[PDB]
């Protein structure tokens, strides 16, 4: 009965799509006339007409109710949110509005027009009937041509708005026509309107919040949480199909939607075996559905056939066409006004790509065959599958020629370029592979025609003056954008940032390119991050202003019991008498609580007196039927377990903010450091590059200065978010050398595999990161210091030896060119460093000048409070006397030498830059691995080795082996040394630093 | 109805399996008891009742058509192939006649034991349905200790074969106890059994071949895979159970076997949803079956129950234990002399490891169903249920200890050894992060103990004397076998070797290690890849020396027309009049093609004798019947189109294996040479590394000889494999090529997903790469000469200038010491060279002695043939003058001596080795870069720069700037060297090689 035909239908499907891919119409209408040739033979021979019958003509409600729901929550889930949320306001107006007039105009068009004795109702089912749309095939195209993201996005996310209200609209006034035993009373289809408006979506919400809370306590277990999403999704659509009609789908979208938003709380694999899954059970429902039009529009043709009829088909699409044109004419003003650049090309790209898709064709077979013998449900489907059959080919194919007449289909000279050197480096490698092949001792005897005929690849795109100096300037600002647009890009690829600063990042510098003299600004930046000055910070302060046997057990068994409580309120809302003795029970807990209470002081302002209000009117227990029900006023109580669960909630969205903040601006002074050291030697002109790093300093240091201060506003956050950060590297790196380890052979893949799984539980863990307000106290700050940290003693006699000092705004702490006092570290507050050119600013966790106490030299900045600091001061006696005092192999002074070794030695490194692809991090993480090395030892003689790979002096006098050149601090010796001789000064002690090899 | 128990089981299965993680017990008890419970509630409360009646007792038609294959079809698909047909015989043999003796012993002991007047069917049914096992777990847990692979490959593979033969003979009992009015026929039965064992598992595999047809031409579509091998899966099954009622299950079984066995033609994303929608479905129906059981058991317990009927349970436990024992115990030596080593240990734990699982609770519930008001159901259920209970918790909480009792959970030195340097490495790479980390600019507030006490790892498994002379060679035969263990490793992870090839690699060294005094053994090898000399080569060579408008489209519409004329054929076994007169006009077609053939010179000899046979039949039209039926015998016709199938196919197996019997070859050749360039400076003692090095050098010239015989023997296949693999590197080059460029950050990632996507397509061709026997002509092996590509001018006069030479096996011909006459090249054959200590074999495409045309040098070489060899032989002269014509920039004898200069400088690179994870690939590819400088336009004086990477001196004396050393060629110079002087010596011409950096 069934089988036949859905065997068929897959074979047929399969068939077209694999066929039709080089063509550019799409296999839908393939499928379409299949449906129609079988519609055909069904007519003629009896045997395929048995065999058809059965699924030709099903009942609405299954239609209705399966295959609606399925297309509408696949096409919810295959969007992203963080796109569709940019512009909401601006697709939700266009699509409301433009659904209404275009329903309504459809209607009167078609009231004047058909010359069909028609009410108004079916007019307007009409119209709504063709209002969905379908735009997958040209969201698809342009996506593969790549002209605007925000376009494809926006009329992705119009075509879900329009298919939601389309099908609530089309609910509603079949419902209305259909069965006209309902009651038409305004008041009630107002109330109804609000309900489906209101309580769909919130009962979405609801479930999908429960549901991520559910999966947010799953670790390593897939099959669990798979069932889980699937029984809640088909929970959301069972109910709010059985408490409102059409509320469903519109409640299920919301769920797919919320669901897909949360993304970081479901493993990768789930999500995309749940993506697969709902794009599988579309496309069966959708082949499905074209067939079984197509074989019903055939049966049901030869019987409502006339010229007039024919004709009208015409109008039809003209009328279509020049309303959905009209429309965004009309809008272009208003959706201009708001803060959206609305431009021609784009409104014209955007109402020419209008299709049909199988929304309408279902509600058609809906109509049909509610209508039974008559000939409204004829006409309602011969228009729509004429009118669905002239756009899905005349539309979709000229698309392509619309798009390639504008500049959208344009390709840029730079991508062009880039794209020329990847397939001359590709060939390059193919010939030195294939050179070095062909003289091996195993593989002399293969075909090399064929060899190399079959792995080739092809170029996819092709197929003094004031002048001059204008020029040299804009070449200069072009080359140091793309410099910075390729920084951004290798640090997203190392990983050190997100996925959203790295879009800012690029859209700020294409934005900054296509303007004719204008460079990346700091004030975007500057409202990038400054979300956190919104009013549910405010409404969050407020909240906390006005907040404030001892066990915790007692309130949770407290809790409980008020939970298990409330049951008998609905119970309300013998058999009565067994609950009066369990509430008299209740009462005298509570008073055994509130007597324990006025034992603990009584201290309580608000909340003791609500609940002696609640135990004063509980004391008391058709007045009496008032009485009852307003005794149920506990519930009120509860309210002091709430506001816990709110702070945190509204913790969690100002961290979510901050960290997006933090990280654009980290990554653009990154980028802008790296592109200002590699500036120096590709420029010619003095001038311009002075003026560019003028510029570039100016920059970096408002930013941190900014940030700096952003950090100083609070710490609760700035603190969590730099511990997730630090645990992050630090497992990335772990997971670094696990794979190193893996692929040098030393251990086996079973070990590995269990040490990655380990790795994974703690990153899950960290996404699942505890409560972000950990306050840090300035103990742990100064036992926390890089030389310090593995040494009581030392702790010990330092945290003796130490002083605490504070400074207000506007004060100066210290001069350049005074006697170094002694050293500093920044315990509290932000400082600004100005000496001689440099201008930095240091914060919380810095240390301040070591060279006083190393070299003994006088003080080389100037330092001045922005706002009120604390820090710890160290005279240079005690670090004197416990230099004199640790003599032990990690010595005092071996760590702060390596410190500033380490410090003074990275710009050097950085300077060099032969190599590329070596950000801050390698470089760092390559010097860390160094050792100075006495010259005591060696008798300030040094003999260079094959096994060190670099080496730098960091103060002294170097002095050749037999040339005899002297060299002063600091630099990098070269290669070209073999052994360094070295002298006893007094004045000044000679300092090397070395790094070994691997091994 | 139904909905609440769903979501409910959905829920619970949910709960206990997130919860019962930690405890040792399976989950699935958890269900039971909440079974249990909730029938007690059923049975008190009306309410739950009626909504559990609805599922509670089913149809037992939906559980035993539905339950059951999705059971047995996801066991069968998660097992694989290859670790089964290892020991099919085996596992075989064990499963059906265990499963017999212990179906047989049950139903007597039953019989003799439970006093119930049962008719022997009944006792047959009760050893059958509790003959069923579900090893998952024990499987699952030995995997985790890791073991032995082989014994779980077993005791995995027991089950399937036991499941389906329990479920035919239950069928079969159980059909013919509750429908006794079947007749009792013996040879019905026969009949019947036959086709149950037969017909079966051929329509599987005929299904499963079509499928992967149909999938091998499906490219970057992967809705189609899925929908296509869904609907399949399910049409063998519909087929299969419509044909016979049981046989479905035997039939689905070898479908999923053989779909999965073909891993080569589905694409991975394919096969990872296929797997986990599978799982999925699995698990939904267990954990609905267990407590669809447990409702239903608590519920019909009340009315079954006595002291005996308890005490027989702990009985039956006893025998089943018992007898399962005894199988095993009596199959021991018979398994023994088969070629299987089966152990005690594996014995003892195979026999203890045997549980009940969902599909004997599903036959219970079935024979309960069927029963109806009677007690014979009750019982059963009663009794599987308390079996399986007993089962499910006794022997699943023995078995850890049971296994740790014995050596099966102990952890080997080597193990514990490498975890504990893997530690070490990650604690100080974690530390090395942390120190790089405190002393940053931005992450120097962070919570530094909670940062350091979440990401730390931590190691999971701890909780001349004859005797020195002894120890010292088991230390060094231990140390080898250790690094060529590592050398297979890396080699596998670079991707050189398949997986089957590294398997058989680590097998052999593991075996070899565990003997006391035996090495890695060249016969095993030989065995290995010595599947070529089989007897389906023979049938091969014997049907092919058997057999043998013009269009090629003529024929393919005489195929056609016969396609279609089988229909009428069928039909046999006006309306028959237009038939007729159809076949009269193929019989005139036939008539106009014999005649086509006369013109033809119609040489052939049967074909021709046939199918003029078959055309005086056919002029010919109770013995109208019989010519009737008799007149179809043209269908033999068809034949001459199946020959070319047969022998595809049959060069597609032998190509299969070949590769992995050239792949071991080559891995074993290279972990060799690798090895024994290692070895050199490890050890100690000057005879034991001589003798070491004695007898790999054995090894490697015994594998090379039989390498090259065996290319030798037929050249269809080797050409092909060796193509294929050429292919496959050039494409991984090219793909690792793509990652760097995209890394480096200097191409979009959208153009290298696109540049992906064509590479990823270009290998799916060369996996379903062509017909597996290409052969090479002479010419283009003379023209694909690696000095001697793009030009073709010298093409031309080289082979002008060449001359063809020709000799037998045993001739010698040329000798060391004698003067060059000229070059040589292998076009066929092979050859032996010998001169001096060096042995070595070289077969096609290797050139021989370019010594004696470049340097003027004796030869030091003697050539010996193996066999009938042709030679392409160009004398010195012509060199010389060839040499002397052409002066363009790549000149001849520049890429000769680049070729030399590569070839004599890698060893010596090899040889240097201050580096690790560099293989030969990676050498040459680096030396491959390099451009060798001429010494005129530098005047004889070089100066070593920073650019340059390395340096080596092929022919020539080097001489220093200052300390002017006399150095002899060939050599490595150091680093040390700045300045290289030279002078001109018409007796040695000096050559240098440079390499430079990447710019």
């Amino acid at each position: 009965k069934v089988i036949v035909f859905i065997s068929g239908s897959c074979l047929f499907g399969a068939i077209s799509r694999s066929l039709f891919k080089k063509l550019p119409i799409p296999y839908t209408v393939v499928l379409l006339i299949l449906g129609a040739i079988l519609g055909v033979v069904a007519s003629n021979v009896p045997l395929v007409e048995e065999h058809t019958r059965d699924v030709a003509h099903m009942d609405p409600h299954v239609l209705l109710q399966i295959f609606l729901p399925v297309l509408i929550f696949e096409s919810a889930f295959a969007m992203d949110v963080h796109t569709f949320m940019r512009s909401f306001s601006q697709v939700c107006i266009l699509a409301l509005f433009g659904l209404v007039v275009a329903s309504v105009l459809t209607a009167v068009l078609a009231m004047n027009l058909f010359n069909y004795n028609w009410n108004f109702s079916e007019a307007m089912m009409f119209g709504a009937i063709m209002s969905a749309t379908d735009p997958v095939a040209v969201v698809a195209l342009l996506k593969d041509l790549g002209a605007s993201k925000q376009l494809g996005t926006i009329i992705e996310g119009e075509s879900l708005l329009n298919d939601g209200c389309a099908i609530v609209i089309f609910n509603v006034f079949m419902k209305m026509v259909f069965f006209p035993q309902l009651t038409s009373t305004v008041g009630q289809n107002v109330l109804y309107f609000l309900q489906v408006a209101v309580a769909g979506p919130l009962w979405g919400y609801a479930v999908a919040k429960v549901t991520v809370f559910f999966l947010s306590h799953i670790f390593n277990d897939a099959l669990v949480e798979i069932t889980i999403t699937l029984a809640a999704t088909y929970l959301t659509y069972y109910i709010g199909d059985i408490w409102l009609e059409v509320s469903g789908v519109l409640a299920v979208v919301v769920l797919g939607l919320i669901v897909n938003a949360e993304k970081t709380s479901i493993s990768p694999e789930v999500e995309v075996f749940l993506h697969r899954f709902w794009e599988m059970l579309a496309y069966l429902a959708n082949t499905l559905i074209f067939m079984m039009v197509g074989v019903v529009v055939t049966q049901k043709a030869l019987v409502a056939v006339d010229k007039m009829d024919w004709f009208y088909l015409i109008i039809l699409y003209l009328a279509i066409t020049i309303i959905r044109g009209m429309v965004i004419s009309l809008f272009s003003p208003i959706l201009s006004r708001i803060g959206y650049g609305l431009t021609w090309r784009n409104a014209v790209i955007m109402t020419w790509g209008g299709l049909r898709g199988a929304v309408g064709l279902a509600l058609a077979l809906v109509v049909e065959n509610l209508a039974g013998n008559d000939v409204i449900g004829s006409k309602f489907l011969f228009h729509t599958a004429g009118i669905v059959v002239l756009t899905l080919v005349i539309n979709a194919t000229t698309i392509q020629t619309l798009l390639r007449i504008l500049g959208m289909s344009d390709i840029s000279i730079p991508k062009r370029l880039a794209m020329a050197g990847a397939v001359r480096r590709i060939h390059e490698g193919q010939n030195r592979t294939l050179n070095m092949l062909k003289s091996d001792r195993f593989l002399a005897d293969a075909d090399w025609d064929i060899a190399t005929a079959a792995c080739e690849i092809s170029d996819p795109y092709s197929a003094p003056s004031p002048r001059e100096f204008a020029d040299m300037m804009e070449e200069a600002r072009l080359r140091m954008l793309k410099a910075e647009k390729i920084s951004y890009w290798k640090q997203f690829e190392h990983g050190m940032l997100a996925r959203e600063a790295l879009r800012l990042l690029v859209q700020h510098a294409e934005v900054a390119a296509d303007e004719k003299d204008q460079f990346i600004l700091v004030d975007d930046l500057k409202k990038s991050w400054q979300i956190k000055g919104i009013y549910p910070w405010l409404k969050r302060k407020l909240e906390d202003l006005i907040s404030e046997c001892h066990h915790m057990a007692f309130e949770v068994t407290i809790n409980i019991a008020i939970v298990l409580n409330i049951v008998p309120i609905i119970m309300e809302f013998d058999a009565l008498r067994i609950s009066n003795y369990v509430f008299f029970v209740i009462y005298a807990i509570e008073a055994i609580v509130k007597i324990l209470g006025l034992g603990r002081h009584y201290i309580v302002s608000h909340w003791n007196k609500f609940d002696a209000f609640i135990l004063v009117v509980a004391l008391v227990d058709k007045v009496v039927k008032l009485f009852r029900l307003l005794r149920g006023l506990r519930m009120l109580r509860l309210t002091k377990a709430l506001i816990p669960k709110l702070i945190l909630v509204v913790n969690g969205k100002i961290n979510n903010q901050l960290s997006l903040g933090y990280d654009v601006g980290k990554g653009y002074i990154i980028g802008e450091e790296e592109v200002g050291k590699i500036i120096d030697r590709m420029v010619d002109n003095k001038k311009i590059l002075r003026e560019l790093k003028h510029i570039s300093e100016t920059g970096r240091l408002q930013v941190v200065k900014e940030l700096g201060l952003l950090q100083r506003e609070h710490p609760g956050i700035a603190v969590s978010v730099k511990t997730r950060q630090a645990i992050r590297t630090i497992l990335n790196h772990s997971r670094e050398t696990i794979h190193e380890l893996q692929g040098a052979g030393l251990l086996d893949e079973m070990e590995a595999h269990k040490l990655e799984l380990t790795v994974e539980i703690k990153m899950k863990r960290l996404m699942n990161a505890p409560s972000s307000i950990p306050p840090p106290p300035p103990e742990n700050l100064l036992k926390n210091v890089s030389w310090l940290a593995g040494d009581m003693k030392l702790i010990d006699f330092i945290k003796a030896r130490a002083s605490l000092l504070h400074f207000d705004y506007g004060e100066v702490i210290v001069r350049e060119g005074d006697e170094s006092d002694g050293l500093f570290l920044i315990v509290s507050g932000l400082v600004k460093l100005y000496g001689k050119v440099f201008e930095d600013y240091l914060t919380v966790g810095n240390v301040i000048g070591e060279m006083g106490v190393l070299t003994k030299k006088p003080r080389n900045a100037t330092v001045t409070c922005e706002t009120t600091v604390q820090v710890y001061f160290i005279t240079a006696e005690d670090m004197n006397i416990a230099i004199d005092t640790f003599t032990l192999y990690p010595s005092l002074e071996y760590r702060l030498w390596r410190v500033v070794a380490i410090r003074i030695a990275t710009p050097l490194i950085m300077e060099q830059m032969a190599f590329q692809g070596w950000t801050q991090e390698k470089v760092k993480l390559h010097l860390e691995r160094g050792y100075l090395v006495d010259l005591a030892e060696s008798h300030f003689q040094f003999n260079i080795d094959a096994t060190l790979e670099d080496v730098i002096l960091i103060n002294g006098t170097a002095y050749n082996a037999h040339t005899r050149e002297e060299i002063r601090s600091p630099c990098l010796i070269s290669r070209t040394v073999h052994k360094l001789t070295f002298q006893y000064t007094a004045t000044e002690e000679p300092r090397l630093f070395v790094v070994r090899n691997a091994e």
